[PDB]
Parts: C-alpha cells; sequence; structure tokens
C-alpha cells in the first residue's frame, strides 16, 4: 500500500512550486523534506502519497478533550503512516508515537531586526519595550510553558500575559512582524529557521547569542509501525554518507538571498 | 536485579575521583557520565553497578571473527545491562543494540599544539609536514575509512598507510601526541572532547576550524532490554528539564582551568 506521509508547508522544508497547478501528486511540491522523503522511501523502498496536515500544525494534545492535532495527531489516529517534517522529539510525543534518530540537531534562538539592542533571553527577560513571542502551537512555545529554569520562566509569564498577543499563526506570521516592529518585536525560534531566513531578502534579520536548548527533529511513525526500524536505519545512513548536510547546504545556503 | 553499567574511563565522563582509595564501589568515581547514571538510575528506578569495559575500547566488529568487542560487545554478548558513556549512535551499532535519544550532540573536529599552520581538514590534505591521526575503535576512526567525501577519503589514505602508526588506543595517548609533537601532529577527535581539553593545562592545544560531521551519543542497552523504554524517556525528561546542559557546564567550563 501507498504511504501516506503527513507534513507541513514550512519553508525551506514543503513548498508548492511556482507552477504546482500544472503538476500532480508529489510533484507539486519542494523542499528539504520533499528531498528526504523521497530518499526515506528509496532507501526502505515503499511508494508514497505527500499530504499536507489538515489543521496546519505541528502537534499537542488538548487537555480536557485529550485529542492529538496536527501531524502527532494524524499518526495518532491513524489518518498518515508516517509524518516527515521539522517535527520535534519530545517526551510527551514520544509517548504517543515513535521518532527515528534526529535527522537534524537545532535549539529554541532568537531573531532580531537588525540594529535591536538585544543580545541574549536575559536581555530580553530583564526590558519591556522590545516585545517578543514564539510560534503559537509548537514546542517552543510548550518549552517556555513548561521551563523551570528562572529566565525563561519569566519570559513565558510575560509571553502568556501580553496583550495584543504576541503568539503568531505561523513562521512567516512572526518573520514579517519583526520585520514590520521597528525593532520592538522579537522572535522565538528554532535555529535553523533563524538561519534559514537571516539568508533571504531584505536580509533584516539576523540570528542573536546562544541556543536556550538543544534537541532534535525527527522522523515519525505511529506506535507499532512497520516502517519504525527501516526508517531510523535509513536516517542514520544518510546522515553517514552525507547527505543530511547537502540537503541544508541546497536549501539554505546554495539558494541564500544575503 | 542490579543494573550492571559498561562505561569506559574518558575525562570529563568517568574519572577516578581524587579521593578514591578511601571509597568503595560508584564512589571511587566521577564525571559527566557518573552524574548521568545516577540520574537515570532514579528516574528508572533502578540500582546499579559501574563497571569499566574490560577491553577499554567503545565497540567496533571484527571483520573477520565477526565478534564485538567494546562496550556494545559487552552488551551484545549480556556481560552488561545497559552503556552509559560517550557512545555514538551509529547504523552498524544500531543494527546489533539499542540506543536512547542523543544525550548529547558533537561532530568530529580538529585538535593542534597551537601556533600550528592548520586551519581545517582540507589544510591536513594539502600537505605532509604535519601528521595527523584519531583514535582506534571508534566512529572517528570509521568515517574517515567509509568517507566519499574528497578532502576525508584523501586524509584516509594517507592515515591508512601512515609509517608509524598515527592511530592511537586512547584520547590521552592522541593528546599527549599532539602536545609532545612540537606542533608535528594534529589530532582528529570528538568536539566536545577538544573544547574539554582546550580549558585543561597547560592550555597548549586548540580546536580549530568547523566539525566534520553532526552525531550524538546515546546510552545504549541490548536488543529487546526491559529498560530500553524508560531510558530512552528519561533521557528526553533530563534534556528538557536543562539537567544535560547543566551536566556540561558543571564538567566542562566550571572546572576549565584557561
Ligand atoms: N518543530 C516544532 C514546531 N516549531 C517550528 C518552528 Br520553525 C518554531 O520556531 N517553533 C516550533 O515550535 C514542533 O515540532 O512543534
Ligand atoms: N564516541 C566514539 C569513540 N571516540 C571517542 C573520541 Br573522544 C574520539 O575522538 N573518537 C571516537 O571515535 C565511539 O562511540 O566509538
Ligand atoms: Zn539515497
Ligand atoms: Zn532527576
Ligand atoms: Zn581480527
Amino acid at each position: 500500500k501507498t504511504v501516506v506521509v503527513t507534513t507541513i508547508l514550512e519553508s525551506p522544508y514543503v513548498m508548492m512550486k511556482k507552477n504546482h497547478e500544472m503538476l500532480e501528486g508529489n510533484e507539486r511540491y519542494e523542499g528539504y523534506c520533499v528531498d528526504l522523503a523521497a530518499e526515506i522511501a528509496k532507501h526502505c523502498g515503499f511508494k508514497y502519497k505527500l499530504t499536507i496536515v489538515g489543521d496546519g500544525k505541528y502537534g499537542a494534545r488538548d487537555a480536557d478533550t485529550k485529542i492529538w492535532n496536527g501531524m502527532v495527531g494524524e499518526l495518532v489516529y491513524g489518518k498518515a503512516d508516517i509524518a516527515i517534517a521539522p517535527l520535534t522529539i519530545t517526551l510527551v510525543r514520544e509517548e504517543v508515537i515513535d521518532f527515528s534518530k534526529p535527522f537534524m540537531s537545532l535549539g529554541i534562538s532568537i531573531m532580531i531586526k537588525k540594529g535591536t539592542p538585544i543580545e541574549s533571553a536575559e536581555d530580553l527577560s530583564k526590558q519591556t519595550e522590545i516585545a517578543y513571542g514564539t510560534l503559537d502551537s509548537g514546542s517552543t512555545k510548550e518549552f517556555f510553558r513548561r521551563s523551570k529554569i528562572a529566565v525563561f520562566d519569566k519570559m513565558w509569564t510575560y509571553m502568556r500575559s501580553a496583550e495584543p498577543s504576541v503568539f503568531v499563526r505561523t513562521t512567516a506570521e512572526g518573520v514579517a512582524r519583526v520585520r514590520k516592529s521597528k525593532g520592538k518585536y522579537a522572535y522565538l525560534l528554532e535555529s535553523t529557521m533563524n538561519e534559514y531566513i537571516e539568508q533571504r531578502k531584505p536580509c533584516d534579520t539576523m540570528k542573536v547569542g546562544g541556543n536556550l536548548d538543544s534537541k532534535g527533529y525527527g522522523i515519525a511513525t505511529p506506535k507499532g509501525s512497520s516502517l519504525g526500524n527501516a526508517v531510523n536505519l535509513a536516517v542514520l545512513k544518510l546522515n553517514e554518507q552525507g547527505l543530511l548536510d547537502k540537503l541544508k547546504n541546497k536549501w539554505w545556503y546554495d539558494k541564500g538571498e544575503c
């Protein structure tokens, strides 16, 4: 059976091709995760169909309703067989789905409009003129919600109580907000995304300070999946053979506009 | 049943305390991995005994006998129940044992005396006045042996046939060779180790250039272990709590003497 792959429209991982209306199926998309999916499939020997997650979310469980949304939910309820996206390997998710070893290492980082007088998370927490937030609904927002580290908890208390909301629906929304704030809005996001945006026109944003944490993105499958073992071995083989480094250069730097 | 943990004396992971002669059992040791073992054991709810791997090796498979040595071999043959050490998650090992998600991210790096006219892997391959090598029975030596990247293979053809052997049995021997070679020997090793040594007196070595790859260290258990699942969730929990960063600071920079 054709393997159903759930993914998310997040540049440069998965994007619509310019003439996608002319194309069909898997040919409608391009990106780092599109290239990765084709390779994982080749190495594991399966045919597949890329589908964009219905609710445009990564994956979180609603307390009360107890229902999982996003790509994680698609795997949990059997709507998809595998998730190939910039999906963070977390404990809460690992309890309901399986993840391959990481295909990309990263950490939460700070994005500023060039010139903003901020060089760390401590800087952000110690002031209030410059607003800041995260991508609503993902692991970055959860990192702050769950943190017991003083600086990060102080940051969470401000963000959750901030009005209007400092949280954004999409990365693009966070980046445009940074770009239009005149330095009055900093954005907390995954490092690899920060580095990508730093190489895109108008070349007016930059990553400052070190990463707030260290983690990774993994390929996810439902628990008990027949694909789990092979998918994991494929990720390790691809990393060892240099393909992963090659894909990042391709979508990040080879195509860099700054 | 008390769990037998296999580990390796590699600083600052596992080191015999200064006051060891007046101590017994697990108390004789200190280090990043000693604190880690204690954390894992507390969270997984088990009692353990730290044992230093019989042959002092990480783990590799004998091409002729098909027999696994090192900590890997201790798990494969059932001599040990879990390996808590700076053991790299690799494809060949993943085929015979299980690994938790990485507790540490790293990459192969270059260690030079200081003043040594080398700044990259390319520089090393462009000349022959300065010798260079790696550790044995490890993922680093394997890396160059399996690499197709022009530079890394050119480096391997030199290392393979190098007279005398540029390979060393332990990190200590590699670092000692760099320090006592008047800058005529550069050492290829894992980044975390490189960074640690750079902060240790005589403060005469330094890490140059970027990492040659991206990998991770994991806690290993034999296939089908009743400990595997719990250990993986424990690693994830410890990373998300902020403990793994706390442990690296403590052993790397809080104790740095440069
Ligand atoms: N990877 C996250 C989603 N995600 C993505 C980006 Br880009 C970010 O900046 N923050 C996030 O939480 C997850 O898995 O929830
Ligand atoms: N982590 C490796 C062992 N190891 C260690 C150090 Br330090 C190094 O520089 N190279 C290695 O291969 C393995 O697991 O084989
Ligand atoms: Zn391939
Ligand atoms: Zn604990
Ligand atoms: Zn032999």
